[PDB]
C-alpha cells in the first residue's frame, strides 16, 4: 500500500518465480541423491557455519520504507553469494542453479532500484567476502539442500513483507 503497483506488482511475481525455481532444485536433490530433509542436515549445517539472513519487521514508514527494503536486498546478497559458492553443485542440477541465481538478481535489480527512488544512505566500497566451503561433492549436495531451504523461508517472509509495504 506504500509502493508503486509497477514495482509491487513485478517483485511479488518475480518472489513467486523464484519460489517455484527453488523448489526444483529441492525435488531434484531428493530424487537425485535422497537428500529431502534439511532438518537431517543439523550437524552438517553447524560444520558449514553459515548465517543465514534475518529479517524483521518494519513499519510503512516514510523514513523507514528504504530501510525495510534495505534488509530484504541484504539478504539477496547472502543468498546470492550462496548460490554462486556451490558451484553448480554437480552436471545434472547446474541449469537448474543457473536459473535460480539468474532469477534471484533479477529480484535484487528491482529492490535496488526501489531503494534508490526510496532514499537510501549510499553502499559503502565494497570489499572480498568469505565463502561456506564444501569439502566434497555429498557437502555441495546437503549444502544445497540447506541453502535452499533457508532461501525458501527468506521468500516466504519476503512475499508477506511486500504484501505489507504494498
Amino acid at each position: 500500500s506504500s509502493l508503486p503497483q509497477s514495482f509491487l506488482l513485478k517483485s511479488l511475481e518475480q518472489v513467486r518465480k523464484i519460489q517455484g525455481d527453488g523448489a526444483a532444485l529441492q525435488e531434484k536433490l531428493c530424487a537425485t541423491y535422497k537428500l529431502c530433509h534439511p532438518e537431517e542436515l543439523v550437524l552438517l549445517g553447524h560444520s558449514l557455519g553459515i548465517p543465514w539472513a534475518p529479517l524483521s519487521s518494519c513499519p510503512s514508514q516514510a523514513l523507514q520504507l528504504a530501510g525495510c527494503l534495505s534488509q530484504l536486498h541484504s539478504g539477496l546478497f547472502l543468498y546470492q553469494g550462496l548460490l554462486q559458492a556451490l558451484e553448480g553443485i554437480s552436471p545434472e542440477l547446474g541449469p537448474t542453479l543457473d536459473t535460480l541465481q539468474l532469477d534471484v538478481a533479477d529480484f535484487a535489480t528491482t529492490i535496488w532500484q526501489q531503494m534508490e527512488e526510496l532514499g537510501m544512505a549510499p553502499a559503502l566500497q565494497p570489499t572480498q567476502g568469505a565463502m561456506p566451503a564444501f569439502a566434497s561433492a555429498f557437502q555441495r549436495r546437503a549444502g544445497g539442500v540447506l541453502v535452499a531451504s533457508h532461501l525458501q523461508s527468506f521468500l516466504e517472509v519476503s512475499y508477506r513483507v511486500l504484501r505489507h509495504l504494498g
